[PDB]
């Protein structure tokens, strides 16, 4: 990791809050960055879960994956310091830019995120919390995995909520939620069922039915991304490929799967 002076950091405005305490936008010495900060008190373990929160990012070197700028740890508080991303996290930006983009510029997100997690992956990093919140927008719409660390049940694989086994492969699961949050602009999973009610309806076989205006491929592949059995999901680099693919040869995204209506208009 590379160490950073404070008199480097220029924070400008609170953007958030998380375990550690403050999150800001800020300049780094001249370029936007963001910083967590660590205040005093804390805790050896969360010490331990902060330095290693920027020491996994500082592995990694990757165009979807979040850049660490570097760390503050000689002086306090403590900061950890990432590429400021101007667009913010993938959930919110969605819903407030519903309908705003082309089939093509979405599946081009997922295929980024997919990159990123095919890169986590292969460097054996089990994400865990793969969500649209947890994913970063920036000014060129190039989506980033963020949220490192050392969860919520409608985002996570079966195996990972019945006995705790969280891999790649329950990752890719997770993948799955993220290609209809995509799809969907930010819709909710499941909308109003309880966390309960989602566990059953799952092992019940129930799956998201397919988003407005989705290609059939797409569709087919988030499905995938939803077997029972974890042996029987698409690795990444499956993923990856297949939507490499759907770009390259565009019109195969203008076949779509068909959509259930809720409401009947008659005229
Ligand atoms: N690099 C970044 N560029 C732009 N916004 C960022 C960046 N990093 C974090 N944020 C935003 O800062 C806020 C909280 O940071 P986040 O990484 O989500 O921490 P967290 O502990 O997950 N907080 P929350 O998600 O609120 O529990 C959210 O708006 C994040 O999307």
């Amino acid at each position: 990791t590379t160490e950073i002076h404070p008199s480097c950091v220029t924070r400008q405005k609170v953007i958030g809050a998380g375990e550690f305490g403050e999150v800001y936008k800020g300049m780094l010495k001249e370029v936007p960055v963001a910083i967590k900060t660590l205040k005093a008190g804390y805790t050896e373990k969360q010490r331990v879960d902060f330095l290693g929160e920027a020491g996994i990012m500082g592995q990694f070197s990757h165009h979807n994956i979040i850049r660490l700028e570097g760390v503050i740890s000689k002086y306090k508080p403590m900061m950890i310091i990432t590429e400021y991303m101007e667009n913010g996290a993938l959930d919110k930006f969605l819903r407030e830019k519903d309908g705003e983009f082309s089939v093509l510029q979405l599946v081009g997100m997922l295929r980024g995120i997919a990159a990123g997690m095919k890169y986590l992956a292969n460097m054996n990093y089990v994400h865990r919390d793969l969500a649209a919140r947890n994913i970063l927008v920036n000014s060129n719409l190039v989506c980033k995995v963020s949220d490192f660390g050392l969860i919520p049940i409608r985002w996570t694989a079966p195996e990972a909520i019945s006995y705790r086994k969280f891999t790649s492969a329950s990752d890719v699961w997770s993948f799955g939620i993220v290609m209809w949050e995509v799809m969907t602009y930010g819709e909710r999973p499941y909308w109003e069922l309880s966390n309960h009610e989602v566990m059953k309806a799952i092992n019940d076989g129930f799956r998201l039915p397919t988003p407005m205006d989705c290609p059939s491929a797409i569709y087919q592949l988030m499905m995938q991304c939803w077997q029972q059995e974890r042996a029987r999901r698409p690795k990444f680099a499956d993923i990856v490929s297949i939507l490499d693919k759907l770009i390259r040869a565009p019109d195969s995204l203008k076949t779509l799967a068909d959509f259930d209506p809720r409401v009947s208009i008659r005229l």
